[PDB]
């Protein structure tokens, strides 16, 4: 199973993948994720996005379409993947129509803009898997921990307010086409398109997926 996930940054992305990724046994593709981690480890390909997303800035397509082929191209993505914050921009999309790499589901999430920023500034994440929490809307079981590993939670280096603004600009201008893109796409069989709105609890956003997927 193959699956996109597209939302305005804070849009909850990350946090349905979890459950997908567990239920479906499949990895999640976080571009967001990935380049961080390659910065982290001064990794050749991926480090050069440090400048980038410190200006809140989207990071060339060039290079996030070789990070997702090198991570599509591992032996844990033949039975299916979640793409998490990519394709971004039209450009990427096609990458992935020249490429042939067929999605079967590309679920859209929907949250007003005045909702992001108040999400993004609760947010804790545990770097090492991606897992984020949020202190007020879905803390985790013990403050300030990882549910899985029990390691302290952290906050994104990009999270100031007016980053977030920011990101959500370039959402609007360069990444929402994409729901007309795959809208377009759904419409002539080539994938399942679905729409949810994702205002509602974590748990019930969950459910919502759940019946889609099967
Ligand atoms: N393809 C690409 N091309 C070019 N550049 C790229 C790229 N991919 C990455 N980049 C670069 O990398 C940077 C970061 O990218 P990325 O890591 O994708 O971050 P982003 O774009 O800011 O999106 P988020 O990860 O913040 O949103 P999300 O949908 O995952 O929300 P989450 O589940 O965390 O939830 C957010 C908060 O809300 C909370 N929450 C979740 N669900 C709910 C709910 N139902 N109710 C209440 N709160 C909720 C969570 O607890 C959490 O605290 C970009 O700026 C860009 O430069
Ligand atoms: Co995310």
């Amino acid at each position: 199973m193959r699956i996109i996930l597209l939302g305005a940054p804070g849009a909850g992305k990350g946090t349905q993948a979890q459950f997908i990724m567990e239920k479906y046994g499949i990895p999640q593709i976080s571009t967001g994720d990935m380049l961080r981690a390659a910065v982290k480890s001064g990794s050749e390909l991926g480090k050069q996005a440090k400048d980038i997303m410190d200006a809140c800035k989207l990071v060339t397509d060039e290079l996030v379409i070789a990070l997702v082929k090198e991570r599509i191209a591992q032996e844990d993505c033949r039975n299916g993947f979640l793409l998490d914050g990519f394709p971004r921009t039209i450009p990427q999309a096609d990458a992935m129509k020249e490429a042939g790499i067929n999605v079967d589901y590309v679920l859209e999430f929907d949250v007003p803009d005045e909702l992001i920023v108040d999400r993004i500034v609760g947010r804790r994440v545990h770097a090492p898997s991606g897992r984020v929490y949020h202190v007020k809307f879905n803390p985790p079981k013990v403050e300030g921990k990882d549910d899985v590993t029990g390691e302290e939670l952290t906050t994104r280096k990009d999270d100031q307010e007016e980053c977030v603004r920011k990101r959500l600009v370039e959402y609007h201008q360069m990444t929402a086409p994409l729901i007309g893109y795959y809208s377009k796409e759904a419409e002539a069989g080539n994938t399942k398109y679905a729409k949810v709105d994702g205002t509602k609890p974590v748990a019930e956003v969950r459910a919502d997926l759940e019946k889609i997927l099967g």
